[PDB]
């Protein structure tokens, strides 16, 4: 899979956003 580089990754993009919910996102 390519879209992992800006979909798996988002995750450190995400990370700094609603901390509420980043506990099940993460």
């Amino acid at each position: 899979y390519y879209h992992f580089w800006h979909r798996g990754v988002t995750k450190r993009s995400l990370s700094p956003h609603r901390p509420r919910h980043s506990r099940l996102q993460r």
